[PDB]
Formats: C-alpha cells, sequence, structure tokens
C-alpha cells in the first residue's frame, strides 16, 4: 500500500523503486524497510503508543511548524526526481531531498522515557523538540547496517513527502538547555489523547493557534537532526 | 493532464530532467490532438496513424499489446526511463517506439521509415491509433543520434492491443496476410483498413492458428530477444518518397 | 588473492572495495564474483580450456594488440577514480573506464564452438575476433540479474586493468564478414598450445611479429563490445 | 614514496580527485622532512611534534593507536575517503586527525588548539610522532571551506602506537599523571618527556591498572562512540599563546 508515505506535506508526491534501487548492498543488504503497524489495523487509525512515538528536533517555532507540518527542502514539483531521492546521499551528507528525518523516543525496560537522540547544539538557544505519531516512515535502522555508510542514526525514522502538522501532537520550546513552554496541537489528528501530553511541572502547557504572540520564537532546517551532529548522550531517565 | 501516457499498458520530470539544453532547444514536446477535445476519443486520422515494425505474430501483439523491454517489475528508474540512452543505444527500457505512417500532399500514403531487414523472413507492420506518445521530432533535432528518423513518436510504458488497429504479415517482404483487430479501441473504423487487393484480410481471434508465424529465432527462448530491433533509427531509414 | 586483476596491461593498477561498494542490490545481488578455476592450483599457470576462452571484438589490428594488449580507455595513474571505477556505468553507457570486456566463447553440449555474442557491425569491415586465455576477470553473469540494469552481456567477463598481450593467443581477421587470415600469437604465454589454434581450411594461418607488414589492417575501441551493439544470433555450429 | 600514510594502520588519487582547485589551488600537501633523510628515523623535534585530545585511555590507546572510525572491513572508499567531508561534517572516515604542538619564537611550548571539552571530566592530551601526514595548512585556504584549524595533521590509515610517545592524564582540566609508552619508536627519547613537576610520570604495560580511566559514556557499549569529537574544528580552538 502508499501508507508509507501517507502522512507526506508533499500533496504532489515509481517512487518506490525511485528511491530504493539506488542503493548498493553495503549499505542496504535486505534492502529498504518501513515501518509497520503506525496506523491500527482495525480502525484505520493513527497507532498513538510509546513504540511509535517519534520527535524532531528543530529550530523552527511553532507558528510555522503546527501549521505547515514539516515540509522537505525540495518542495516544488519539478524537482529533479533524481537527486532529491537519493536517501543515501541524503543520509550522509545532508543534501537537500524529499525526505524528513525524526528520530525514535527512547524508554527503558519499564515504559519510562530515556534520554533520545540529541542533537550536539541542543543547549544552545532556541530549539524545539516536536513530538510526532505519523503513518509509515522508512525504518532506518532496518533498512541498513550499523558500522556501514551512509552512517545514519539507527534511532532514526524517514519521511518521504515530510509529515502533515495533523501528526505533531506536541513540541518543547527549549532556550539554551532549558524547557521554557509545552505547546500543543489542538489541530493534533487524535484530540482524545491531547490529554496524555507528558512534560516537566512548573512550565506552562499552551495551547497552539495560528499566529500566537509567543510561537514565534527562534534564532536570529535539517541541520540538528543530521546523524553526525547529535548522538544518544545517554540512557539516563527523564 | 496525464494524456502523454494513455496509451501505456513524477515519471514526467525523470525524463524530462536529465535532457541538456542543447539536446532539446525547445524542450519535451508530445503529439498534439491524439485525442477529440470533445470525445476524448483516439482522434483516427491520417495525421496521427503511425507504424510499428516487429518481428513478433499477432497471436502476442493483438493479445499483450506492446509491452517494453522493462517492465515494473525489473524497472530501475533512473536509468530505465534514459530516453536519450534508449534513442542512442536500443538499451532495455520502459519506451516503445513508433513511426509515423507517411502521405503525400495528396493525403496519399507513400513509404515510412522502414527497417533494412524488412524484406527479410517474417516481419510485421502493425498500425496504431494511440493517445500520446513523445514527439521526438519535436523533442530534438537531427540531433539525438547521428541518423535520427524525424518520424518516431515513443510510448513510455508501451502500447495496448486495444489501440493496434491492424497488421501486415510479410514473408521476404511481400505481404501475405491483413490482420484485423477485432478488439480495437472503435471498431466502427475497422472498415477503413486499406491494403492490396487478392491478399486475404483476416481477423484475428486469439490462439488464431495462423496468428503465430515468425522467424525462428524468437523461439529459441533461451536467448533474449531484442524485439525493439527493427525500430531502433540506425536500423532503418525512409527509403524514398514514392506512393505504395 | 589479487589474481582477479593479474593479467593487467594497467601497470600502476581497496580497488575491489571501490568497485563492488557502489553496486546496487538490484544489479548485483550476490555482488561481484570474479572468475574461478582461471589458473591451475598446480602448474599455476593460466588454465587454457574450453570453459575459461574467452573472445574479444576489436578493430584494432594485431601490430598494436599483440604488442601493447588490451589497455582500458582510462590509461594514466592520476585517473578521477571515482568516475572511471564505476562498473555499472560503464556496462549501461560505455563511458570510458578502466575496464575491458571480453565475451564468453560457446560450446553445445558435445564441445564443439557454437556463434557467440556478435557486434551487429560484424559483417562490415575490418574487425578482429580476438582469443584470449587470462587470470580473473569479473564474471557478469554472475554479478548481475538477467532483465534488470545495467542489461550487460551476461556472457561478458570484464578485466579492470585491461589484460596483457601474453594473454591474447590469436585473432581471426575479418573483411566484410569474411575470414581473411588468422594471427598467433608468438609471445602467448603458454606456446605449447599455439598448436591447438583452431580455425577454418584454406586460410593463411600467420605468426605475428612486430611491426608486421600486414599486421596493421584496418577501418580508416570498446564500441563493438558493448551491450546493446552486439547479440548472440543464434546456436549454430561454427 | 608512500611515506604520507607511512604511519598508518588510488587512495591519494581518491582524495585528491574530490578537492576542487578553488579551495586547493596549489592541491594536497602532505607534510615533509616528517623522516630522515639518510637514517629512515622519524623526524622527533618540535617541528614535527603533534598532538591528540582524545578521551580513550592509553590501555586502549597505547594498545591500538589511533584508529579510524572505518576500517577496511567496513570501508566504502568514495565517501569513506571524502575529506572535505569529513573536515566540514566529522562524519566517519579512514582519517584521524592531530594538531601541530605549538611553540614561540623561543622553542617554548605554547597552547595549542584546545577543545572546548577540555576542563570537564576525563581527557586525554596524547604526543605523536609519525611519518607523513596531510598538511591541512597547507592544503586549504582559511578565507575558504571547511575552516580546520590550519593547525591540523591529518592521516589517513590512521597512526600505529609504536609512534605515540606519551599522553597526559586530564581529570576536570588538572592534569593527573603522565602516561610514557615503553613501546614508543625511539624509546632512546622517552627521556626527553616534558610535563609538571609534582606528577607521577607512569610507564604504560598493558592492561595497566589505572591506564583504563575514561568517561562513563565509552562504556556503554550498545552506543557506538563518537572518538573523533574534540578533534573536530568547531569543536575547539587555540585559546591563546601563553606559555604552558
Amino acid at each position: 500500500d502508499n501508507t508509507w508515505i501517507q502522512a507526506a506535506s508533499l500533496t504532489w508526491l515509481l517512487l518506490y523503486q525511485l528511491i530504493s534501487t539506488r542503493i548498493p548492498s553495503f549499505a542496504s543488504p535486505n534492502g529498504l524497510h518501513m515501518r509497520e503497524q503506525t496506523i491500527d489495523s482495525n480502525t484505520g487509525q493513527i497507532q498513538i503508543d510509546n513504540e511509535h512515538r517519534l520527535l524532531r528536533w528543530d529550530r523552527r517555532p511553532p507558528n510555522d511548524i503546527f501549521l505547515n507540518g514539516f515540509i522537505p527542502r525540495v518542495t516544488n514539483q519539478n524537482l529533479s526526481p533524481v537527486e532529491d531521492t537519493h536517501l543515501l546521499n541524503y543520509l550522509r551528507t545532508n543534501s537537500p531531498s524529499i525526505f524528513v528525518s525524526t528520530t525514535r523516543a527512547r524508554y527503558n525496560n519499564l515504559g519510562l522515557e530515556i534520554t533520545p537522540w540529541t542533537p550536539h547544539s541542543a543547549n544552545n538557544n532556541i530549539i524545539y523538540r516536536y513530538e510526532i505519531f505519523a503513518p509509515g516512515g522508512i525504518d532506518i535502522n532496518a533498512s541498513f547496517s550499523r558500522n556501514h555508510n551512509p552512517f545514519p542514526n539507527q534511532d532514526e525514522i524517514t519521511f518521504p513527502g515530510g509529515i502533515r502538522p495533523e501528526f505533531i501532537r506536541s513540541t518543547y520550546e527549549y532556550h539554551n538547555g532549558e524547557i521554557v513552554r509545552i505547546w500543543i496541537n489542538p489541530n493534533f489528528i487524535n484530540p482524545s489523547t491531547l490529554n496524555d501530553v507528558s512534560g516537566p511541572s512548573n512550565i506552562s502547557k499552551v495551547f497552539w493557534h495560528e499566529n500566537h504572540s509567543e510561537g514565534n520564537n527562534m534564532d536570529s532546517q535539517d541541520f540538528d537532526m543530521f546523524a553526525p551532529n547529535g548522538e544518544i548522550p545517554n540512557n539516563n531517565l527523564l
């Protein structure tokens, strides 16, 4: 099915084979594998659990994100389908593509959240930690080998065509490594769960709305999700 | 819209994108008025009449139509959609070639681009009326090959049988039979099928007994067939401008 | 062992890695497989049998070939390694490389020679049919799938770095599709077998020597070995 | 010769062919006089003294030396030998970085390029004398990409332990011990190992009890080690020109 790009922010988004067959076995032996169970086999609804919780470190404010969602750097229909669907090259060099990266949320064997892959620049200035629950996505870990190239972040889940805002539940607004606010996306696909949004105590849990006054705080875009620009610092709880 | 590939049995950008500005100054150009703007019924006229020289019998063609050498199960998009490389080397692709039917300024048919091997053994001259197709002549000048066929129309994804109206069965350069495709898209015109007098005008039907006459080689399944061989530019030319 | 490039005419010739890794799974499922049993594990000599007999259609005369052997189009130690060791690109487009192509000689189940992959231009002007017995070579058939890019001549054996003259036993000189002479390489690696050189009766079996007067007949180089430029016409005997 | 990779554990070409003539007009330049003209002895002087800030203990380093993040095992020559990409992003490669040791016009050592994290936890300051290495400063422009400390010397294939003479063990920015590599290539000079007074000058030996002190992160085996982190241009700088 095409559940695999079902969250695509690109309306105008063969493409499987376009990406998939440009790959060496050295890099992707078994091959390109995808995310199974992103959507309830029963309802055709978005699976909202810890196993499928995803995150994206971005320096762009919700006024943009909660509005437009995550749109790939290659945004036009007149793309050079060729350089722009080259997964390995994207994963290796972070060259502009139709891909949008996210990282699995991490938990201990108790179901308690532990540190996730984190950008090295995380403690500097304004960066956001978006929470995503979306259908499909490429399981980088299952598609490639850990010591070989393009040396990606195994906890990575790549979304060809990006992700629509409706799949972004919330985001933490950090200022110099300190949580400052917790935003909630009223428009999230399954609002019944807007309640479950975890977060620190004594930190304003605001509800985003278009053109929100404080939803546009940012430094004076795929950079912090680039493998070499981060790592899983530790396995400590949060 | 999507007419350029309606005959088939992103993809656009995938093609048009690897085309040098010096390769096709004007850029990719598609056959115009291939269907009625009203009906959306194929434009079954002389302007849009197309032909394909093939050595495969109707039992195959009238059944499966023209299927590219590269199907969806063995496709490598970056390459298998490389038009210039297909046109220049005849490497396996998703493309299927045809040549415009030729007419004088009186509407009388004259010799079309013809394979050099035409007078040897069994070859078929299929008649096609299909939607879309790339106008090679309009897309390139006499510069996609050293020996251009100004008359080619390429169909990405091939052509379905319903667009193949008829075919002439040749044996050593001599018409032997004229086949008609009962399943042709617009049967009302099956009547207009021109052809020589005193030559059996048979009606094809699946597994027809005499609809499988072909050169020995096509039967040595062991070895692949460059079924696109006789449509390859260097393997033919427009011999003359004589009437038929 | 670096035998797969042993016969290399390229003097200055990681290289096995450089070529193989770039190859896609779709093309090379089991990946690059080098010819085996090419040399006596006993006598340490070139295995000179029908199984390992190879041929190369070339339009260059023996005065060149028997002298220099087959030197790749990319012959200079200062090569741009990346565009010049790309096998798939060579096999698909015939772009200049360090590779030299040959085709297996064909035999029926009786050991009788049958038609080999033949250039379409074979019947036009002067072309030569060189006979080779050399160590190593890439088994294209074993490395790639059929009806799959680069749709290489499965009967093909590719030699990175080319082949040295000492591995070229003989060659047929054709003039408009007709054998005119049969040349013998006195310098062939195993002269004891110069005797076994088969060929039509009533056709001069000359012995080549440098600057030979009639060893330079040619039309007024990897073209005729390019997949699309030929095919196995039939399975008839010779 | 092959001196420029002689300290290791087509390639030159693999590297040179991917460095635009803009960034590197005169091209790649390897250090020279790394080895002695006559003898073959490594040049053990101040001009050729090199250092590498690493968080891995001698029990590893003095044993295995500096092995690139990419071995021949998991090597993909096109990308794993991309110098500029390594220098710009610190992506895994076959390269191992070191920085020139700094001296005033009196021959007195002054502050070298130092990691910003230097004052935090356990980090080591290894002393190296090895053959070859790429002279980053001579190969690239500082008014150009990718702005690595021109004091860098890159070693394709890494460096063998025998070229690492000593190392300072720091704990929260304070020297705690000075290790000596008995196996150093030229033991006659193990004597010349400078260092602060009142700081234990230990002699390393395999599996040494205190030769394995390192930050907690390196024990998380399920997680991959970015060992080249503190040698990455943006992660450090030459703080000052003060003496030591």
